[PDB]
Formats: C-alpha cells, structure tokens, sequence
C-alpha cells in the first residue's frame, strides 16, 4: 500500500496472536514495543529518543505481522509512548520513502 | 528519489542559508532542528518521545528546502540529537511510505 502522511502512519500488527496498533517509523533505528509478555530470554539495551536515554529488554526472533506480512526479528519492551516499528521490521516487509 | 531503510533516510536540507542534514522522519508529528538562530518571534513548547520531554522554541511558516522541494511550515528549535524532519513537512515535499 500506498501510505500518505496527513494523518500518523499507525496500522495493525498481530504479534502473540493479539492485534495492536503501531506506528511506521522511518527515524526509529529499532522497534520498540510497550510492556508485554515474550518468550524466551531477554538482553539489556539502552535507547536514545528525543527526551534521553531509556532501558529495555531485547527479545530477538520474535515472530510480528505488520499488515498481513510477516516479520520475525528483534523486538525491544520498554516504557514507549506507542508501539514503534523501525528500520529493522521495515527493511524486512520492504518499505521504503518516495517522493 | 526511492529511498531504502537499509540505512537511517538522511538527506541534505537548506535552511536559513545554512545546509544541515536531516533524518526523514513518518513518526514525527513536528519538524524538530538543533539550536540555531530563526528570524521573527517564537513561543515555547514541550516535546516528548522516547527518554521523555524537551523544551523547545516554536517558529511558524518557516521555509525549508528539502532536496530542491520547498516547503513552508512550522519549525522546532532545541537540544534534538538529531535535525528530523517531521509530517507537517513531509506532506508538503509529497513525501509516501510504499510497501
Ligand atoms: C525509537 C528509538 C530507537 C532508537 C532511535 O532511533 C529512536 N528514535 C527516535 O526516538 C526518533 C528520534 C531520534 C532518532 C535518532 C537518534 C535519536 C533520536 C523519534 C521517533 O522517530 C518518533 N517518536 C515516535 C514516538 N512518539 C510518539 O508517538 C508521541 C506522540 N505524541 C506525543 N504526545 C501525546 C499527545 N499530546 C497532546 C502531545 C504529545 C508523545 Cl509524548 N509521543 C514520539 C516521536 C518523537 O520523538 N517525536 C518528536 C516530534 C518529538 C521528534
């Protein structure tokens, strides 16, 4: 598809067989998830935004559907004001910039 | 130009005279630059993302060109790490997320 961005760029992803709302986001190097429940183990990783810097866990291989394709990478949890998809998933699903 | 995510979208701006490089943003609502000096008056606003909130200096219709494309709108100036440019200005140069 083809996404405009008058309004914010949030579709639905499907991830531990739930549907959330997440935003495309082409300045984020990672994707950063808000609390929940993954399986495995978890990596400490701090993240630089806006603001500061913010510690999260990383879970990699990690199964996501972002609008009917599926991804499986590296996802991080922690304190995010909405659910962020970055350059890692969007590389993957085969997004890109036109203008 | 098609521009891929392999790498952060950065591209060579012109504002105020000055050529700056700048991170093509679909998660930002606002166009937020380094410290620098704008003409007219400005007012102060709080922006907030990941690590918290910032306190910046608002300028309105201010002219930007973004590879040759020009484009009028409001600017944020303040401690941003990174110049990014925002939707209210990514609208304006035609800007599309393609998937
Ligand atoms: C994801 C991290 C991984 C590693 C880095 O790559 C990284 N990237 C980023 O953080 C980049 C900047 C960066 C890039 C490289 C280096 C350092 C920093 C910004 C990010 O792309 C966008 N980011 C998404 C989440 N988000 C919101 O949803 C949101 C929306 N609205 C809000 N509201 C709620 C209603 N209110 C009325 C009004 C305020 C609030 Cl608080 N928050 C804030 C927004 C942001 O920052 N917007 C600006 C205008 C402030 C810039």
């Amino acid at each position: 598809p083809q996404i405009t961005l008058w309004q914010r760029p949030l579709v639905t992803i499907k991830i531990g067989g739930q549907l959330k709302e997440a935003l495309l986001d082409t300045g984020a190097d990672d994707t950063v998830l808000e609390e929940m429940s993954l399986p495995g183990r978890w990596k400490p990783k701090m993240i630089g935004g806006i603001g500061g810097f913010i510690k999260v866990r990383q879970y990699d291989q990690i199964l996501i559907e972002i609008c009917g394709h599926k991804a499986i990478g590296t996802v991080l949890v922690g304190p995010t004001p909405v659910n962020i998809i970055g350059r890692n998933l969007l590389t993957q699903i085969g997004c890109t910039l036109n203008f």
